[PDB]
C-alpha cells in the first residue's frame, strides 16, 4: 500500500501507459494538482507529479530544482549516510559521482510570460541496471550503489512528502532557501559545461534558475525553460 | 482571484451547479481530493471540499467537526474578536448564538466499516438575510453579526486553509487535540438536546465523535453517520 499525503491522489500506471506520458495526458484532460502516478517494477521506478503553480513558466520552472531537492531528501532519509546524491541543472540525478535516472518536466505552455494550466515533474531511477542492450545514458543503478535496504514504495512516498514540504515553502516565498539548498547539492557548479551548443564554466543560476554559462569572452544565460520536454 | 494552498484547485459552479452537489458529482466521476468547488453571490457563500481519507467511513466522519473547527478559525482570523462562532454536532453553525449557515458531508457509501471512495463537506454560509419568504432554519447573517469587513472571497481562502491544516493534524494522528478544539467550540453541550427522535443531556461524544445523549434511563449513541446527506 503506498500512503501519500492529504490531497496527493496515487494512481498506478496500467497497460499502454508510463506515469510521465499519463500525467501530462490526463493534466491535458482537466486532471487537478495532487495526481501522483506511479509505475514500479523490481528494475525500476518511475513516478509523477501534476502541478499547477499560479506563475507565469519562466517561474514555474523552479518545481525541478524543488523536486530535486525532495528526492536528495527523500533518499538521504532511507539511505546509508555516505550515498552522495547530487542533481544535475538540467535534471539528471548523480548517486556516488555516477548518473542514475533523472526527473523530467513538461507543461501547458512554451510562452515564458504565460501561466501555464499545468505543470509536471517526473522521475525515473533505475534500482537494477538494464543490460538487455537498450541505449541508457545511465551509469549505476541505485541498488547497485549501496541502497539494498531502501523499498521502492517507501521511496516514493517519501519523494512525494518532501517534494510537497519544498512545493508549500515555495509558496510562501522561500526561494531563496530552496536557491541555496540546491545550490549546495547541483552537480559540476563551478566546473566546465557544454549546454544548448555553448561552452564554458557553469558558473550559477539566476533568480528563475537559468543557467550562467561563463566562456573566454561571455556570460550565456540558458533559461531553465530550454529543459522543457517538447 | 481566489488563491487557494498548493494542491487545491478551485472551480466556480456553472449554470445549474451548486457547490455540493457538483462536488458530490465530481468525486462520483472520479475527481480527486483537493478540489473545492464554490459559488459566490451578494447574499450567500457556498463552497464544498472533496475528500478521500484512507479510513473506513466511521473514522471519517471526523472530516465535520475539523472542518467546522477550520471555519471557526477562519472566521476568528478574519472578524472582530466579540463575534462567537459554534459548532453544532450535526453541523450548524451559530454565530453570537444565532443559526447562521450549516456544514454539510456527504460520502460514497453509508457503511460504517467502508473506506469510502470520497467524501465532501460543503459550507452554506447566509451574508445578508434572505427575506423573500423561502424557508430556511437560518436566524441571522453573517454581516447582520458585526463581520461587514469580513470579504467573502477571503473567508473562502480561509476556510480552505484550515482545514487543510487540521486535516494534515488528524492525518498524522493528532484526534485528542482536535477533539478538544472541537469541544470548546460545541454548541450546547451538557444542555437538553433531541436528535434521531431521542431526547435528553448532550453529555458529549466518543472518539469517532458519536453523540452521547443521556435520559432518564440510559445514554444512547448516535453515531455521526446519521447525518450524511443521503
Ligand atoms: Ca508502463
Ligand atoms: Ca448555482
Ligand atoms: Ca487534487
Amino acid at each position: 500500500t503506498i500512503t501519500f499525503p492529504p490531497l496527493m491522489t496515487g494512481e498506478a500506471a496500467g497497460p499502454g501507459q508510463d506515469p510521465f506520458d499519463l500525467a501530462c495526458q490526463k493534466a491535458e484532460l482537466g486532471v487537478d494538482a495532487g495526481l501522483v502516478v506511479y509505475e514500479l517494477g523490481t528494475d525500476v521506478l518511475r513516478a509523477a507529479l501534476v502541478l499547477a503553480p499560479e506563475v507565469p513558466l519562466a517561474k514555474a520552472m523552479a518545481m525541478l530544482p524543488v523536486c530535486g531537492v525532495g528526492f536528495q531528501n527523500a533518499l538521504g532519509a532511507l539511505a546509508p549516510p555516505e550515498v552522495a546524491v547530487h542533481l544535475d541543472w538540467n535534471g539528471a540525478l548523480r548517486i556516488n559521482g555516477a548518473r542514475c535516472g533523472r526527473l523530467r518536466i513538461a507543461a501547458s505552455t512554451d510562452d515564458p510570460d504565460t501561466q501555464p494550466d499545468w505543470l509536471v515533474v517526473g522521475l525515473d531511477l533505475p534500482l537494477w541496471p538494464e543490460g538487455d542492450g537498450g541505449e541508457t545514458p545511465d551509469e549505476t543503478a541505485l541498488y547497485a550503489e549501496g541502497c539494498a535496504d531502501v523499498a521502492a514504495p517507501r521511496l516514493l512516498e517519501s519523494w512525494a512528502r518532501h517534494c510537497l514540504h519544498w512545493i508549500n515553502r515555495w509558496d510562501e516565498g522561500e526561494l531563496e532557501t530552496i536557491h541555496g539548498e540546491w545550490r549546495g547539492l547541483a552537480h559540476g557548479m563551478g566546473e566546465a559545461r557544454t549546454e544548448a551548443g555553448r561552452s564554458g564554466t557553469f558558473l550559477g543560476v539566476d533568480e528563475d534558475f537559468g543557467m550562467l554559462l561563463r566562456d573566454e569572452t561571455t556570460t550565456h544565460l540558458i533559461p531553465l525553460t530550454t529543459v522543457l520536454v517538447q
